[PDB]
């Protein structure tokens, strides 16, 4: 019953409103590292982060223990976290940051960070289940399509001290995973992005959500990386 092999693919697109892709992703199965970061604060600003944040991570070795590599992704973020503070702080522009979800495999187990609205899904025996929580305004007053949903509570160079979520999964075969930014939740509800995902090859997958989302009016950059196991 344990993990031999991670399937993955990942497909982007602007979307029907925006003009500049501020969304980047990284698909280095090969390091068993997955990656999606929403940028925000438009060209220059937003996809100078998220493509940062992805250049970043890829450089990373790809160390065998998964608690050490998911240590070093850590201390990676956090370097990104302060050069983004020092350059915004220097250009003394409002806006400059890039939103998080990454995940990372090592045979039965896996690891998710993240920090933002971008998520994690998992689906397992056709059932889909969110891994990751929205940082954002709306989250935190549903846990005690809202007009304050464009406030993100944390992602890269919003603060001085960069606060990741960490989830832990034990992976079984067969196992499928959905890192994607809110373009992409914004115009599938849950039940459709379960209905999409549960087909067996990650690169028609997320070229079928991509395009049920510009179906739908793509309001926003749209990015969708999907993940199986065997
Ligand atoms: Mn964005
Ligand atoms: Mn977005």
């Amino acid at each position: 019953n344990s993990v031999s092999y991670y399937r993955s693919a990942s497909y982007s697109h602007v979307g029907m409103v925006r003009k500049v892709n501020e969304d980047a992703s990284l698909d280095a199965p090969e390091a068993g590292l997955w990656v999606v970061a929403d940028g925000m604060g438009g060209h220059a600003a937003g996809d100078f982060v998220s493509s940062l944040i992805v250049d970043t991570l890829r450089r990373i070795p790809a160390a065998s223990s998964l608690p050490a590599y998911v240590g070093a992704l850590r201390t990676g973020l956090a370097q990104v976290n302060e050069r983004v503070r020092q350059e915004a702080g220097l250009r003394g522009v409002s806006v400059m940051g890039s939103t998080l979800v990454l995940l990372a495999a090592r045979g039965n187990q896996a690891s998710c960070l993240w920090a933002g609205d971008s998520r994690l899904y998992r689906l397992r025996g056709g059932v889909l289940e969110a891994i990751s929580r929205d940082h954002s305004y709306v989250q935190e007053l549903l846990d005690n399509h809202h007009p304050r949903a464009n406030v993100v509570t944390r992602a890269v160079g919003v603060h001085e001290q960069l606060e990741l979520s960490e989830a832990a999964l034990h992976v079984l075969p067969g196992d499928s995973f959905l890192l994607c930014s809110d373009g992409l939740n914004k115009t599938a509800d849950d039940s459709e992005l379960r209905d999409v995902l549960s087909h067996s090859d990650p690169y028609a997958v997320v070229r079928s959500l991509v395009h049920l989302g510009l179906t739908r009016g793509a309001p926003d950059n749209i990015t969708a990386l999907v993940v199986r196991a065997f």
